[PDB]
């Protein structure tokens, strides 16, 4: 059987960003079982802890291994050059070799769909955006999601609390408590667990699930979530290398690809749904980009001119925020 390994960030109990891609685990060995035999570790720290356990999984006999996190980037690349007959594909970054790929996902095409229903939803027009690490995938989603809202209520607002990590459900849920405290109506996040949303539950405000459809932790008040397929992505690489045809590979997919969808919408209404339904439509056919001018930036100089498109090098080391953001980017 292929031994195919997994490392992960945080636990497949956060029920979001590491609970998708072990899902996606799952449904690998559901189509291959025969065929493949997968491992996992979990909570692996960025850095010598990634190093380790890459090296690791690779050494126990892994012959294709998934590196599910921005900050293993460069542990993937390092650990790659040690192992040439194993095949790596690292989570969202940009960089590859002969035996390591890379997979993105246009996660921000889901933060705009997002932004239009908050516009919508919201009576003050203040959503709260508890934010993990400021890298360039984080920026994207905070401006696409501002840029969506936009499109509804030229003045709204977010409110933006960092938490300094992808997973740290006490923050998290600190972050959250925050920012209702402080009176937004609308919980978004780029955290990976569900602490957050459990507390907008708790208090009665609308939210956004993220990675995963947490609709099960906050019934009546989760509106949609952007939701990450890897299943058939995991499944067609394991395919390539028991036929003997994977090779390294660099790709940015989104709703068109497949890669990213919108989970139900659901608690809002049905005029709120039908204008989801087209926006996601329009992005998933290729005629909405949400990085498409007349755009400024925060300190009011244009980025993008009427009609014009961003170029995905521009979005992928973005560390700017679009007009109307009133966080401080560190
Ligand atoms: N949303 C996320 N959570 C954890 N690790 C990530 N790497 C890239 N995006 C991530
Ligand atoms: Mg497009």
């Amino acid at each position: 059987k292929l031994k195919v390994g997994f490392i992960y960030i945080g636990p497949p109990g956060d029920f979001g960003w590491t609970y998708q891609h072990d899902q996606a685990r799952k449904e690998l060995v559901e189509a291959l079982g025969d065929k493949v035999e997968t491992t996992f570790l979990e909570n692996v720290a960025e850095g010598a802890d990634a190093e380790r356990s890459i090296k690791r999984i690779a050494r126990a006999g892994n012959k294709l291994i998934f590196t599910t996190s921005f900050g293993y980037m460069d542990p993937t690349v390092k650990v790659a050059k040690k192992f040439p007959d194993v095949k790596f594909e690292h989570a969202t970054g940009y960089k590859t070799a002969d035996n390591m790929s890379a997979y993105n996902a246009r996660f921000y095409e889901g933060r705009y769909v997002q932004g239009v229903i908050a516009a919508k939803m919201s009576k003050k027009g203040i959503a709260g955006y508890i934010g993990s690490v400021p890298v360039p995938e984080v920026v994207q989603g905070i401006n696409s999601f501002m840029l969506g809202a936009q499109s509804v209520n030229p003045d709204f607002r977010v409110k933006v609390i960092w938490v300094n990590s992808w997973f740290d459900p006490g923050k998290e849920a600190d972050a959250a408590k925050a920012l209702i405290d402080q009176g937004v109506d609308i919980i978004t996040q780029h955290t990976d667990s569900t602490a957050a949303i459990q507390v907008a539950h708790d208090r009665g405000i609308k939210a956004f699930g993220q990675a995963s459809d947490m609709i099960k932790f906050a019934p009546d008040t989760q509106l949609t979530a952007v939701v990450d397929e890897w299943g058939p992505y995991y499944i067609d690489r394991a395919k390539a290398v028991l036929d003997g045809t994977w090779k390294s590979q660099n790709i940015w997919w989104g709703m068109k690809e497949g890669l990213v969808k919108m989970a139900p919408f659901t608690n809002m209404p049905d005029d709120v749904k039908k204008l989801a339904e087209e926006t996601e439509a329009r992005i998933k056919s290729g005629e909405l980009n949400p990085f498409t001018g007349p755009i400024k930036k925060q300190d009011g100089s244009e980025w993008l001119k009427a009609g014009e498109k961003a170029d995905d090098q521009t979005l992928l080391g973005m560390n700017f925020y679009v007009a109307g953001v009133d966080d401080k980017l560190p």
